[PDB]
């Protein structure tokens, strides 16, 4: 429960509005403990992961136009490519939000996608691009660098 | 016709309570002119083409959320390169035929990268969900 309170804490950490400020924890709060704490599926019907998963592909879109606007579409495309499933972006996430260690992939891909997919019901892409940008910057930069 | 018919019909579909057009009407302008040298930087094809992959995403979640996700995954992965859907939205918004048929995909992406900047990701859902879920229905009955 600590543990858990820590880890949501971490979570809010990232998130921020357009003015850098915190978020409204109010929406997201009890959906996170639904999902962390939940014996149950409880909010299947929000289809958290599948809309994660689609939002982070977007977010890393949106990193890539920012951060390396000067490169040709079809090289940032060819990076792009290396994170349809973001396995390497996640597992670096996981280790800097203290997520368990020896974390099956699976269960990592389908907990940060449905953390995702909160995140963008609540606060929208914003959110997701805060969430991974600083993870995702550093694998594109070390992609760049061979 | 001209520049403006093409904006209105675009601004139309983002809607009831109308946007404000200042932030897009100039940009729209440039690109449906096809003067796209001034927006490079902006990355709008590169950012249009990855919003409607994510906002056809978002309408399956939405529209079809009685379905297992390996069933809205394995529709969305006939869109992957969603040729249909820009050819329906174009002939919509009575776009005419270009030089080379490249253009029509750059030129919805570009308008789909500059309402996405201006309105976020409910526009380009709302822009593209009519023809969308048309062509999903169609999958689905056939």
């Amino acid at each position: 429960t600590d543990t858990v309170e820590q880890f949501i804490h971490t979570i809010f950490a990232r998130v921020t509005d357009d003015h850098g400020r915190p978020v409204d924890i109010t929406a997201a709060l009890p959906l996170l403990k639904q999902i962390l704490t939940g014996y149950t599926q409880e909010v299947a019907e929000h289809k958290f992961n599948y809309i994660g998963e689609s939002a982070v592909q977007f977010a890393m879109h949106l990193i890539l136009a920012d951060h390396f606007s000067k490169y040709e579409n079809g090289c940032l495309s060819a990076i792009a490519k290396k994170y349809t499933v973001p396995l390497q972006l996640y597992k670096l996430i996981g280790k800097q939000i203290h997520l368990k260690e020896y974390v099956r992939p699976v269960y990592l891909k389908e907990t940060l996608d449905m953390i995702v997919g909160i995140l963008f019901r609540c606060y929208g892409i914003t959110a997701v691009y805060k969430f991974i940008q600083e993870e995702f910057i550093l694998l594109v930069n070390q992609d760049i660098n061979n």
